[PDB]
């Protein structure tokens, strides 16, 4: 139906998500990290839209920090241009919240845990994944 707005501009969603024109015009999306190694990017053909694609999977959830430097800096042009951007993944309750987790982190220099509390209270559907959550204390500790 909608995405949640996590800080303005920047809003987290689902595949359902990513594929409604009209909800991506009523928010001024036109960025679009697509958290998933094979969804769609429905609107590739239209150079109005941006999108960058991680492909993050719970199968292989160690290289994840390795991704978050990529994810980041796309989140911050959308930023930058005053563009909204959508981050999602599937079901939306897992890869794209950790890789929301991460840019809250580093750009308000945020622990883990207020970066999380922060998604929390915009979205009450999220699932644990410790080897997520191991990976994130990493990136925790490599910002210091």
């Amino acid at each position: 139906s909608f995405p949640v707005q996590i800080l303005p501009n920047l809003y987290l969603g689902s595949a359902r998500d990513s594929a409604n024109l009209e909800s991506l015009a009523k928010l001024g999306i036109r960025y679009i990290l697509n958290v998933t190694p094979n969804l769609p990017n429905f609107f590739e053909k239209n150079g109005d839209f941006h999108y960058k694609q991680i492909p993050i999977s719970d199968h292989w959830s160690q290289n994840l920090s390795r991704f978050f430097p990529e994810a980041i800096e796309f989140i911050d042009e959308a930023l930058s241009q005053n563009c909204g951007v959508l981050v999602h993944s599937l079901a939306g309750v897992s890869r794209s919240v950790t890789v929301t987790v991460a840019y809250l982190m580093q750009k308000l220099h945020l622990s883990l845990n207020d970066a999380y509390d922060l998604v929390k209270r915009k979205k009450s559907n999220i699932s644990p994944n410790f080897n997520f959550m191991g990976q994130l204390l990493d990136f925790e500790r490599s910002l210091r």
